[PDB]
């Protein structure tokens, strides 16, 4: 079973323009996320699934933020820890999306710790400004920073 999430591009003040979309995929090894995307600023960005499914901005860091309301990462065993698709933290920690010099990202990418569309649903993917390094040293999160782009699966 497979599910296509559109995904927006989000400022502090709300959601902007689409920029295409990601289709979710049940396969024997994990769920497969497999990229559509244009219009992203060259290189790797933190790609997870947030704990709510929101893209709105709220006001929450002396000032508004973009997709705030989509919470923290999806964690339902209370890890509390960022360690990346393959570690023992966050559920909805998945690999980095690279996006290529056109500014595209269209490599699909795997998360052998998801294993239904069943876990995700109303959920939020999310795409960071920053990378991730798949920990919380030096920075929180694997260094993903602010939220440039969102889409919430159905
Ligand atoms: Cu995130
Ligand atoms: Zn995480």
């Amino acid at each position: 079973a497979s599910e296509k999430v559109e995904m927006n591009l989000v400022t502090s003040q709300g959601v902007g323009q689409s920029i295409g979309s990601v289709t979710i995929t049940e396969t024997d090894k994990g769920l497969e996320f497999s990229p559509d995307l244009k219009a992203l600023p060259p290189g790797e960005h933190g790609f997870h699934i947030h704990a709510k499914g929101s893209c709105q901005p709220a006001t929450k860091d002396g000032k508004a933020s973009a997709a705030e309301s989509a919470g923290g990462h999806l964690d339902p065993q209370n890890t509390g820890k960022h360690e990346g698709p393959e570690g023992a933290g966050h559920l909805g920690d998945l690999p980095a999306l690279v996006v290529n010099n056109d500014g595209k990202a269209t490599d699909a990418v795997i998360a052998p710790r998801l294993k239904s569309l069943d876990e995700i649903k109303d959920k939020a993917l999310m795409v960071h400004v920053g990378g991730d390094n798949m920990s919380d040293q030096p920075k929180p999160l694997g260094g993903g920073g602010e939220r440039y782009a969102c889409g919430v699966i159905k």
